[PDB]
């Protein structure tokens, strides 16, 4: 307490020579916690240590002053002393220091602040800490990297403000690199946490993808660390959502198709969800995923899934995606069948199944139906029946995942299946012409199209054709000829025509 006012003067002395002196003593005196508390409880002393550290030009003076603050850091009260002495901006400024001794005390002190000092993370942002820190992500000391990224995570968590700043500083690229370079699991984990926190940000998300992070993330999906894999999966989850077709996605897709067989049912679900996202409208990802044996893996995930819609929805969507509009699609449809998916798929159409899933399944059935080799098998499973059953009920909840979609779904599915002469025997057996004819009136062009299509396939027989004619099909169809939508107008015609020659 006595040499305190005195030392304080020495640290605020004019020449570095004399300061150096005060610094070394203070630092030293900074170890026996008895003297520690005295130093921490003096606003003058603390404030000088601060000042000197940022202004001194003598490394020994810098490290000692920095180390002293570091030692004060271990005490909740010290943290307070530092906070009220401009300490934070000071420590931030030191994040630019070329010497590691200094760079270390600095970051590590700002960490203990961010972990226990209220008002700290504000102070750190306002001082430009986020940037200096993101720049530091270029250093190679793993434990340094680990402390640093955690600072980022402590600052970014629930603060869009901080996230944006991180992005402007090149955060995405920096973190991705770390995930691609280091093995040290603590670092990998922390970094992946910062990326999860950023992947929810409408702004950051795209950059993370650009930076080839989805690919990077995939290098850890099978890591012994469970805490690591989870953060990667949830991050890939938010990212896979919407994305600009990247490249090299071969490796990741492959690794995802692989996790589909995990022993952990919680891993299989995310791999499933991430594959649905990665394929939703992508003839490129669809191509690769199919060839990595994905169709087989998805179907297999399904059978195993049972009535766990948690797993079945993403899995079915994935298949619906994988069986349409692409080179490999005409083969994926046969695939689903050769691996006994047909049975389990039609099964998912009946309860307990809930809407968002059924919709996807009707979707899958319409595609699998494109392929003739499924027409028979699907009938044999009783798809036509449950399809009309659903249709009729959706339609009645639009007169009495919205119901109008189920209507367009079962009709569009029946329209395809309606391609097999036998499936017409059945469709026409369930006495469904009056409903299809009525659907012509549906305010929705797409419903008309597929309704006109179902009728066109059926009108393929002078028999049904007149059954369609007798149910008042003509007025709605003629008034359906001028529909601005060509597909609708065309079907309308094929029918008007088919029920003629009298």
């Amino acid at each position: 307490t006595r040499a305190i006012p005195e030392l304080t003067k020495l640290l605020n002395d004019e020449d570095q020579v004399v300061v150096n002196k005060a610094a070394v003593m203070v630092h030293q005196l900074s170890k026996k916690e008895a003297s520690r508390h005295a130093i921490m409880r003096s606003p003058q002393m603390v404030s000088a240590i601060v000042r000197t550290m940022q202004n001194t030009n003598d490394v020994e003076t810098a490290r000692c002053t920095a180390g002293t603050l570091h030692n004060l850091s271990h005490h909740r009260e010290g943290l307070l002393a530092i906070f009220k002495s401009g300490g934070i901006p000071a420590l931030v400024k030191m994040l630019g220091s070329p010497v590691d001794s200094v760079l270390f005390y600095a970051i590590t002190t700002l960490h203990n602040l961010l972990l226990h000092q209220e008002g700290a993370k504000m102070a750190v942002r306002l001082a430009g800490g986020l940037q200096k820190m993101v720049a530091l992500l270029n250093k190679t000391n793993v434990k340094f990297l680990a402390i640093t990224t955690d600072c980022l995570q402590i600052l970014a968590y629930g603060n869009q403000e901080s996230k944006l700043i991180i992005l402007a500083s090149g955060g995405p690229q920096a973190l991705v690199n770390i995930m691609r370079t280091y093995t040290y699991e603590k670092l990998l984990w922390t970094t992946s946490r910062v990326l999860k926190v950023l992947s929810v940000c409408s702004s950051n998300k795209p950059a993370i993808v650009e930076a080839g992070g989805m690919q990077a993330l995939g290098l850890h999906l099978t890591d012994p660390s469970q805490r690591l894999v989870q953060n990667c999966l949830w991050t890939l989850r938010n990212l896979s959502d919407a994305a600009t077709k990247q490249e090299g996605m071969e490796g990741l897709l492959g690794t995802l198709v692989q996790l589909l067989g995990s022993d952990d049912i919680n891993v299989v679900t995310c791999a499933a969800g991430i594959l649905s996202n990665l394929t939703c409208n992508n003839y490129k990802n669809k191509m690769m995923v199919c060839q990595v044996g994905g169709i087989e893996a998805l179907v297999r995930t399904v059978l195993r899934a049972g009535d766990r819609e948690d797993i079945t929805e993403p899995a079915i969507c994935a298949l619906r995606h994988l069986t349409s509009r692409h080179q490999e699609a005409e083969m994926a449809q046969n695939a689903v069948r050769l691996h006994y998916g047909l049975p389990v798929v039609v099964k998912l159409l009946h309860p307990p199944s809930h809407w968002p899933l059924i919709k996807a399944t009707v979707g899958l059935i319409r595609n699998l139906a494109l392929c003739p080799a499924n027409h028979a098998p699907l009938r044999e499973q009783g798809a036509i029946p449950r399809l009309v059953q659903l249709l009729v009920r959706a339609h009645q909840d639009t007169q009495r995942v919205r119901m109008e979609e189920i209507v367009e779904g079962c009709t569009g599915a029946l329209h395809i299946l309606a391609r097999d002469v036998h499936n017409r025997i059945v469709i026409r057996g369930l006495n469904t012409i009056p409903l299809f004819v009525q659907l012509l009136y549906s305010p929705i062009e797409n419903i008309q199209r597929v309704a006109a299509g179902v009728l066109c396939e059926l009108a393929q027989d002078k028999e049904a054709a007149e059954a369609i004619e007798a149910e008042g099909a003509t007025a709605p169809l003629t008034e359906l000829l001028h529909s601005r939508n060509e597909g609708v107008a065309t079907y309308a015609a094929a029918v008007l025509f088919r029920m003629s020659e009298d």
